[PDB]
Order: structure tokens, then C-alpha cells, then sequence
């Protein structure tokens, strides 16, 4: 019952300075406008002990099977190829990508009927909120 409450079909209703957190994680130019437009569909489910996140748009589909703290190989939707670990820290869910020397982190969090995505590289912040599709 570890993630119940993230488990669902969400769709991306907003989000706030996402172009500079692309641009500060090093995405290139046309991979940033063509990405910046998609509204994603973000599939959270669960099995046992593994957590499936799946994204799906128009741009790109991405698909991520994980055991909370257990490192894993991603390729992201601008098609870095990283290692990743996602935690759960007080009810937050903790993603963090390493690649290059490089580290981002992306925190999911249920907020009223709301999840909310806070994706972060040095010093910018972008929010993306999904709600229920
Ligand atoms: O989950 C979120 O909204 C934020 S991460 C994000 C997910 C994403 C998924 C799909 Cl399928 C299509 C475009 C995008 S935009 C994008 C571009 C570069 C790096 C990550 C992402």
C-alpha cells in the first residue's frame, strides 16, 4: 500500500519554468521547444514490490520499472542515458538521475486531488502539476 494514493492515469495540466530546467539539464534547442509542448500521460502502477511509471505523448513514450533504492539504468525522454534511485522520503516520492558528473532531481508529491512534480537542476526549479485523467 507504499504509493496507493500516487497510483493512477494522471495528464499534465500546468507547468512553470520548464524550458529553463531543460535548458539547465543541457537539453538542446529543438528537443526543448518540441518537448516543452507535450502534454504527457503519466501511468503510476504497482506489483508487489515494483513501481511502474510509464509517460506517454505525442513527442516521445518512456517506461520505468523500479524497486524503492535500488539503482537502476533510464533513458529519459530527451534520451540521456542515466542512472537512476527513487525513494520515498516522507510520503515524496525521490528520483535522482546521475549522468556525466551531472545530477537532477525530480520529487512527486499527492497534493489535494493534484500531483505535483518538482523537477530541479542546481540552482532552477520547475513545477509540473497532473491531475486525474
Ligand atoms: O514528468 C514531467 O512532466 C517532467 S520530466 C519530462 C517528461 C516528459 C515525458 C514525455 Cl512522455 C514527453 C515529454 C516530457 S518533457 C521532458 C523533457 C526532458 C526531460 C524530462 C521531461
Amino acid at each position: 500500500h507504499m504509493c496507493d494514493a500516487f497510483v493512477g492515469t494522471w495528464k499534465l495540466v500546468s507547468s512553470e519554468n520548464f524550458d529553463d530546467y531543460m535548458k539547465e539539464v543541457g537539453v538542446g534547442f529543438a528537443t526543448r521547444k518540441v518537448a516543452g509542448m507535450a502534454k504527457p500521460n503519466m501511468i503510476i502502477s504497482v506489483n508487489g514490490d515494483v513501481i511502474t511509471i510509464k509517460s506517454e505523448s505525442t513527442f516521445k513514450n518512456t517506461e520505468i520499472s523500479f524497486i524503492l533504492g535500488q539503482e537502476f539504468d533510464e533513458v529519459t525522454a530527451d534520451d540521456r542515458k542515466v542512472k537512476s534511485t527513487i525513494t520515498l522520503d516522507g510520503g515524496v516520492l525521490v528520483h535522482v538521475q546521475k549522468w556525466d558528473g551531472k545530477s537532477t532531481t525530480i520529487k512527486r508529491k499527492r497534493e489535494d486531488d493534484k500531483l505535483v512534480v518538482e523537477c530541479v537542476m542546481k540552482g532552477v526549479t520547475s513545477t509540473r502539476v497532473y491531475e486525474r485523467a
